[PDB]
């Protein structure tokens, strides 16, 4: 449903709004609802901070329209739906043993940035065999415990990424919402695993999933390009916040 005809730029979940986005929301709300002038500094904060405020905080900051803006923000929350199922397919090979912390801190940060409702996460580790650490769940308690298990992972073995994608595809097929696959690896595949993994990524796209690849160490951009949907969905783990921001904005723009 869409009882409120929200503009496209404000259709993003408010938890991802920036300070400027909050300001644009005030300008839109002021005209759409014939409200009195609203200073653009009534809420000098991002959407994530705005969601922690109380209706009393709205009444104080905006005596003329604070109550209306709060109820407007609540109706927006009840319409802006994520519905993203994120599948982390993490390389726990011996080759990436010294960089597992990178893989972990990258997954941990995205899980915190992806804490919006209707967004469920899943953790899959692969080496010589594949294992599901965290099944697809929106429960933050299970997500928190899964991150604890990812920290205790002892990297060792080969790089059979097709085994990890199969675990993602099966879940995606069983549960069906945009399914997203975030594969963190160096793309160093031995034997026919390159063909196996690219064949398994076609099945993911056949299942309606979007395959992202985050490379670690001296990764093979080529191998990651073929697995991912395109070169634009291949990001470096060393990119830091930029890459984190890029992947999330790209994932959010999928829906």
């Amino acid at each position: 449903h869409h009882s409120i005809a929200l503009p496209a730029h404000l259709r993003l979940q408010p938890i991802y709004w920036s300070r400027d986005d909050v300001a644009q929301w005030l300008k839109w709300a002021e005209n759409e609802f014939s409200l009195r002038p609203i200073d653009s500094n009534t809420f000098e904060m991002n959407g994530k901070a705005l969601l922690l405020l109380t209706k009393e905080d709205f009444r104080y900051r905006s005596p003329h329209s604070g109550d209306e803006l709060y109820e407007l923000l609540q109706h927006i929350l009840a319409q802006a739906r994520a519905a993203f199922d994120l599948y982390f397919v993490l390389d726990k090979s011996g080759s990436v043993a010294n960089n597992w912390i990178e893989i972990y801190n990258f997954v941990q940060q995205l899980a915190e940035r992806f804490v919006s409702p209707e967004m469920r996460l899943s953790f899959i580790v692969f080496s010589s065999q594949a294992t599901i650490i965290l099944p697809l769940t929106g429960d933050r308690g299970k997500i928190s415990k899964g991150l604890e298990d990812l920290k205790r992972v002892s990297p060792v073995g080969e790089t059979y990424i097709h085994e990890g994608l199969k675990l993602a595809n099966e879940q995606i097929q069983k549960a069906g919402t945009s399914s997203i696959i975030i594969a963190l690896t160096d793309g160093k595949l031995d034997g026919l695993v390159p063909s196996y993994a690219e064949k398994e990524a076609k099945i993911s796209r056949s299942l309606g999933a979007s395959v992202y690849a985050v490379g670690v160490l001296d990764f093979e951009q080529a191998q990651l390009e073929r697995i991912a949907d395109s070169k634009e969905q291949v990001f470096p783990v060393k990119g830091g916040f930029q890459a984190l921001k890029g992947i999330i904005n790209s994932i959010l723009a999928q829906s």
